[PDB]
This record gives C-alpha cells, sequence and structure tokens, in this order.
C-alpha cells in the first residue's frame, strides 16, 4: 500500500522537574513544536488532515489537550484531533497510528508526536465529590498515579528495573557505567551542535520579559564513576538503581509531519526518511521495561532486516537496567545506539519520551549519514513500540 | 482493501450521576463490556490483538486505563492497550481507528468502544506541587475542566448549545417538545424491551452482599411538557437550555468486537455489520454540537451514500438546540432517528457515550431489519464524528 515518510521532526528542548519549563503548559510545548513542524516541512496548514498527540498527566489540562495544541498552533478549526495514552509509548505510538491511517487510504498529511509537562501536574482529591466522611486519606500525586505507577503489581515504575536487574543480573556497576557512558555522549552532543537543527526555542513571556529556552538542561556535565557510585539507592533498600542510573521528570514536546510518499511529491516536500515498519506489544507489567524486544523483534520481522544493519539506533533510557537488558537480548552494538546520549542524561518527559528519541534518530541519520534506523522503548504497565526508519536519499 | 464487521457489541446500563453506578471504576464498567463482548462474538480472549479504549475523565485513573481495563476483563498481558480522549467523540473514534488498523493490515480482531465514570471525577489541587504561597485558590472539579469546559471560549458546554439556539432560532418549545419525545421513547423502548439484548449487568459486590446493574437510569418515565417548560434555565439569564432539554452527567461503558470479515468468516462469526465509511471533522468551538453535519456529511460522501437511503439513524442529544439544528440541516427524517430514545432520556456518559450509540444502533439495525445506519455526535472542543453501518446478510 501506500508509502509513508516523515517530513520534519521538531522538539522543544527537554526541561527538569521544577526548572525551566514549569510555566509552560504541555499544550503550549505542544503548539510551539507542531507551528515549527508544519513551517519546516514546508506545507500549508490547510494541508494537515489530522492531529494526534500523546499525553499523559492530562489531569485538569482541559478538553482534548491534542485540540488545545492544534488550536494554539494555528492550525485551522476544522483539522480534527485526539489525545493518545499510552504511557511512555504514547508519542511514538501517534506516528505508527499516523502511518496506519495513511495506509488505511484516510489521510495524507498528519501531526504527530507528543507533548507533557510533568512539574505542572496536579494533586487529587479523589473523594471530594460525595464526600470522605471520617478519616484521613490520600492527597494524591497525580504524575506518580497516572505516569509512574504501576496499576496491577502497587509499585513504582523503578521496582520494575530492579526486578529485571535482579533477574538478568545487571549490576550497579554496570548501570552507572551506562549511565556515565550516556552523560558523556550527551555532553558530546550539545556541545558541538547535534540537537541544533531539531530544537525550536520556547519563548516564556514573564512579568519581567522575555526568556528563551533553547537547550536542554537535565544533563550532569562533568559526571563522574565515583560521584554515581556515591548514590543512594532510590526505590528499595540495598537497591541497584539510582537517580543517576534512572532518568527523570521532565517537560517537553516533539512534534513530526508525517504524510503519504505521493502527497509530499505533490506538495514539493523532500522527505528526512521513510517509515519502513513498526509494531507494539505487551509484557507482564512487572518487567515492562523488557516490552521493546518484543515490540523491535516484531518490527524488524516486518522490515526483512536485521539488528546488523541498523546504522543507528535510539533504544529508550527509562532506567539503565531495562536498556541494558533489551541491548543484550537484541544483542545490539553499543557504539551505534544513542549516539548523542540518551534519556538518563536528557531526560524523559513520559507523554514525549517516544517521539522525542524518533526525532533525535531521524537528525542524526540526516547528519551522520545513516541508511537505517531504529527508535524503541518500553511503556508503563508492561508494553513496548518501535518504529524503523530508511534514509531518504 | 478488507471488510470491517462489528462482531459484537454490549454496553452496561447507563447510570445517574451520584447513583446506580457511583461504586464502579470506569475500568471496572469497561472490564465488564469487554467480557461479554469477547463472549457475544463467540471468539477466545486470545483472539483479540489490541484494545483501544476511549476514558475523558483520566485524572488518577492510574496508568492507561484502557489496558487495566483489558486486564481485569481476562485478555491476555501481551495485548496492546491505548486510552483514546476525543471528548464525546472517544468511544465512536475508537471504532473506525479499529477499522483503519484493520484496513492498514496489521491486526483481525479489535476490542473497541468506551467507557466513563463521571460520579467518580476527583477534585484537583493544581498548585499543591510548588506551592500557592498566599491567597485563596481554586479546587478544581476535574469532570468539569476536562469534560464539560471549553479550553478556548472559557464557559461550558451548555452555553455552546445556547449559541446554536441563538444563530439557527430555536426556540424553548422546540428544545422541549424534542426532550419530551426522547423521553416517551426512551420509556417505550425500555418497557418493550428493545435494550435488554444489548446492556450486560453490573455486578457490585461489597462487604455485605451482591447489587445487579441492568437499567438505564436516567429516563424520567411519564414526562409532561408542562414539567418541561416551568424548568430554569441552567446555564444563563433567560436561557432556553435547561436540565430538561440537555443530556445528564452519566457512568457507562460499551464495547465492541472489531473483526476483518475473513477472520470473522475464519472463527465462525456471524457479524452484526459491516463498518461502510466514517468521518471527523471540526468545526468553531463555539458551536459544537454543529459537528455531526460535517461529519456525517464527509462519511456519507465517502460511502457513495445519502441521508435519504439510511433507514435508522443514532445522532446524539448532547442537548436539543444541538440535534435539532443538526437535524434540521441534514434533512434527517425524524420517526428514523434515536427510535429507541437519545441522550437527554438515557444520559452522556462522555468517553463512552459514542460507543453507546453505536451499541444501540446496531442491535436496533437487527432488531427492525434495518439496513443502512449512521451514528453521529458532537464533540466538545468543536468536532464531530461519524460512522455508517450496513447490515450483515
Amino acid at each position: 500500500m501506500k508509502e509513508v515518510v516523515i517530513a520534519s521532526a521538531v522538539r522543544t528542548a527537554i526541561g527538569s522537574y521544577g526548572k525551566s519549563l514549569k510555566d509552560v503548559p504541555a499544550v503550549d510545548l505542544g503548539a510551539t513544536a507542531i507551528k515549527e513542524a508544519v513551517k519546516k516541512a514546508g506545507i500549508k496548514p490547510e494541508d494537515v488532515n489530522e492531529v494526534i498527540l500523546g499525553n499523559v498527566l492530562q489531569a485538569g489540562l482541559g478538553q482534548n489537550p491534542a485540540r488545545q495544541a492544534s488550536f494554539k498552533a494555528g492550525l485551522p478549526v476544522e483539522i480534527p484531533a485526539m489525545t493518545i495514552n499510552k504511557v511512555c509509548g504514547s508519542g511514538l505510538r501517534t506516528v505508527s497510528l499516523a502511518a496506519q491511517i495513511i495506509k488505511a487510504g484516510d489521510a495524507d498529511v498528519i501531526i504527530a508526536g507528543g507533548m507533557e509537562n510533568m512539574s505542572r501536574a496536579p494533586y487529587l482529591a479523589n473523594n471530594a465529590r460525595w464526600g470522605y466522611r471520617m478519616g484521613n486519606a490520600k492527597f494524591v500525586d497525580e504524575m506518580i498515579t497516572d505516569g509512574l505507577w504501576d496499576a496491577f503489581n502497587d509499585y513504582h515504575m523503578g521496582i520494575t528495573a530492579e526486578n529485571i536487574a535482579e533477574r538478568w543480573n545487571i549490576s550497579r556497576e554496570e548501570q552507572d557505567e551506562f549511565a556515565l557512558a550516556s552523560q558523556k555522549k550527551a555532553e558530546e552532543a550539545i556541545k558541538s551542535g547535534q540537537f541544533k537543527d531539531e530544537i525550536v526555542p520556547v519563548v516564556i513571556k514573564g512579568r519581567k520579559g522575555e526568556t528563551v529556552v533553547d537547550t536542554d538542561e537535565h544533563p550532569r556535565f562533568g559526571s563522574t564513576i565515583e560521584g554515581l557510585a556515591k548514590l543512594k539507592p532510590a526505590f528499595k533498600k540495598d537497591g541497584t538503581v539510582t537517580a543517576g542510573n534512572a532518568s527523570g521528570l521532565n517537560d517537553c514536546a516533539a512534534v513530526l509531519v508525517i504524510m503519504s510518499a505521493e502527497k509530499a511529491k505533490e506538495l514539493g516536500v523532500k522527505p528526512l526518511a521513510k517509515i519502513v515498519s513498526y509494531g507494539s506489544a505487551g509484557v507482564d507489567p512487572a518487567i515492562m521495561g523488557y516490552g521493546p524486544f518484543y515490540a523491535t523483534k516484531a518490527a524488524i520481522e516486518k522490515a526483512g532486516w536485521t539488528v546488523d544493519e541498523l546504522d543507528l539506533i535510539e533504544s529508550n533510557e527509562a532506567f539503565a537496567a531495562q536498556s541494558l537488558a533489551v541491548a543484550k537480548d537484541l544483542k545490539f552494538d553499543m557504539n551505534k545506539v544513542n549516539v548523542n546520549g540518551g534519556a538518563i542524561a536528557l531526560g524523559h518527559p513520559i507523554g514525549a519520551s517516544g517521539a522525542r528519541i524518533l526525532v533525535t534518530l531521524v537528525h542524526a541519520m540526516q547528519k551522520r549519514d545513516a541508511k537505517k534506523g531504529l527508535a524503541t522503548l518500553s511503556i508503563g504497565g508492561g508494553q513496548g513500540t518501535a518504529i524503523l526508519l530508511e534514509k531518504c536519499l
């Protein structure tokens, strides 16, 4: 059926929790990204058929956050929009959903991606409507409940990472080493300009004037192995997962224009990459960090490739323990993986994260002249999503 | 392109706000409906390839509510699931998304539909995370914010209904006469058993015994025109929209098994209807209730049909004002519209509503032997979505 291409790929900088982007709602991050993605694609906003955006922490954001980003971007009100929640997978799944809708014959141009502002998540009173009646209750952190807590096992995602570390014997030192390598690669990438083509600046209009945020602030420049080794376990006693070898709580939007190859040609667009195949898979929730293994194999099976064939891989770093397990099992050449750093350094804005690694992948492919790329990531609740790209000449 | 069929269509009863389903989470409503939809389709849980469910009031429901419903229904962990938010359209749009994925070649059997428990929606504190510092603040009703408030114009959905009453010159009396006829049709339908096939019971098992809910709670039997005429306006001074000519706040889940025709044949399934075509469209948010006009026209054009060819129509009754505007402009034969009553009587459980009308439409097409059917509904934020069905021989 129809061939599907990426026309443009843009993201905001990734803000740290409570920091640079704390005053910028997710839908405004999304709007910023959508407007620049349409500009970079060289198409008219009236060319767009649908908007499909990932967002996990929807609480109190108002009706249909994807529609709000679309409106705030200046897209025509006649364009339909919907918000997707697949937890960590959400922003990458909207890209394969776009490809599906285009393959189905129903659209030619779709805005896809994700947006999250974890800094802005509310607290909840679940029984305020009809009453608590008597006794103390929980004032619930919505970011943890909706984003970070396994709904079946009643523990944090971090415990799923410990579960993998324990089953696979991925040691603290192996996790810390992996974290250090991610940090060094992010520092090198930031300072050498690797992210300039993909980052749209966010212009913040405060009281005392305008501020511009255009750089990823989560990396820890000058990280050392001894500094990593001093940290304490974050999730259990004598555990292996720490704040230094797990990603953060972060804010970002990442948006792509997805088109049929035929429409792209008709509109004079020069695509960045072809979407060759994709997949999604479920796993036991207790080992969610493993979901990429099954999503990636299904997708590769469709592509007719092998892992050795891949020139660049983005495999998300929610936790070193999970990235290492997926890497061992799929036998990745680690030199081709997260070549500009990964989420331990860069951050993990949940609803945007999978879109964010895809933006990073397609730019890196364009700059290094790589042919075959893979983007894949784990999903809270025990899933995975993967997309395979082939560069356009 | 693969043909796509509805294998089964099941819903819970529609509960009134704070009443019969107040103690049943949306995901448990969803799991009840999934389990019965799978049974009715005559398939096995392992035949399901993906779960895609609408849910609007996601706040504090935990990671990926669709995934939770799937797991609770006894579907395998390996199955991917995602939660869709298109406000009122959510539960209908997952069905057309299911069709699109099957058409794209990526699945044969998908659980679709929606779930909502408005009674259970939390209250929010938006600045509890970093602090209020000083001064009173808003304790935010999440049901209103995320479900019922226009994000662009900063007023209730009820004001958009008033806007349509004014611009289409639809009187208070016209709205009331419409409401009364819905109430009468619902009463007659309920008492003659029209919904008995489609409704799956919900068993509420507390500490001390069990209660069965299997009937729609919201209808006001013995409604009168004088009873309606006396009501106060709900949304503005001297308004035309009231509690009597607007739908309610309600709890429900509605689920369909969606399959390719070839898979249904292989598995021995006797499908209820073919999905012929579908459409989504945007409109000014200020008149969101007109959304179905454009969505319906798109879907009819794509099907190669006409409005006059339709045998049964489900056009959602979010407000009489909007239902009447849509019916006038599409020139519906009103004896074919909402023949078992509509949402003014039955309720509007936002995330499920779209799926609920489709369930009602397919059962009514079976019972009345009607060949061509339309389901369509308005969407807060200025959208509409529609699906066209053709009965299976």
